[PDB]
């Protein structure tokens, strides 16, 4: 139904979910010039359990990792938050060339891809599907990358493509902690924001990471190279699935730093 075509990409997906041209959307660009520096923010604490790893599926416009969220033993704590917040996926976004490709910028510019871990409020919330729509709901960490030297933790991730090259196909994907993927420094800007993709919902806590991790030329190029058809349709590459940025409509990003 939505996609990031010309047809039925980011310019049009307000015909079907209005929430697009709301007040609280992402991703945004980050003008450190206008970020408020919050002394009460706490260092962020993951702690991710690999046995929580489940399958690696190709949804057509990007492709999942997706972790076991029965229980706490892979969890996000701390910086803003005053609940646990428990690991359910992980994902990319890349861009048609090295030029562009991330969802958020940092004064203006753009890097290469995007990886976002996402989590849950477990606290408060029973499932991913209760939470997904609550303001409080969702915590995503977001780590630009910058085209450069190949990046070997992507290994794992990249070896499992070719498993999963068309729309629907999924395998299993085990014993791998994301935050393996991580930069060293986890200093962070924070905002209030939304899913980057329909449907939209307003239930994101951001936490963007300040340093990047690389990604080479050719390890983008992998990602392009999944496709969007199903198996025996014509082939369509993923060529990009990046949303541009969103006004801040007020919005305060706080700095960790
Ligand atoms: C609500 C269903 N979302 C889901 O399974 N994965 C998902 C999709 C997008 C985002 S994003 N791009 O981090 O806003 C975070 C998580
Ligand atoms: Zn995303």
């Amino acid at each position: 139904d939505w996609g990031y075509d010309d047809k039925n990409g980011p310019e049009q997906w307000s015909k079907l979910y209005p929430i697009a041209n709301g007040n609280n959307q992402s991703p945004v660009d980050i003008k450190t010039s206008e970020t408020k520096h919050d002394t009460s923010l706490k260092p962020i604490s993951v702690s991710y359990n690999p046995a929580t790893a489940k399958e690696i599926i190709n949804v057509g416009h990007s492709f999942h990792v997706n972790f076991e969220d029965n229980d706490n033993r892979s969890v996000l704590k701390g910086g803003p938050f005053s609940d646990s917040y428990r690991l359910f996926q992980f994902h990319f976004h890349w861009g048609s060339t090295n030029e562009h490709g991330s969802e958020h910028t940092v004064d203006g510019v753009k890097y290469s891809a995007e990886l976002h871990v996402a989590h849950w409020n477990s606290a408060k919330y029973s499932s991913l599907a209760e939470a997904a729509s609550k303001a409080d709901g969702l915590a995503v960490i977001g780590v630009l990358m910058k085209v450069g030297e190949a990046n070997p933790k992507l290994q794992k991730v990249l070896d499992a493509l070719q498993a999963i090259k068309t729309k629907g196909k999924r395998a299993p994907f085990t014993n791998f902690d994301p935050s393996t993927l991580l930069p060293s420094s986890l200093d962070f800007w924070t905002y209030p924001g939304s899913l980057t993709h329909p449907p939209l919902y307003e239930s994101v806590t951001w936490i963007i990471c300040k340093e990047s991790i690389s990604v080479s030329s050719e390890q983008l190029a992998q990602f392009r190279s999944l496709l969007s058809n199903v198996e025996g349709d014509n082939a369509v590459p993923m060529q990009h699935n990046n949303r541009p940025t969103q006004p801040l409509k007020g919005r305060t990003v706080r700095a960790s730093f």
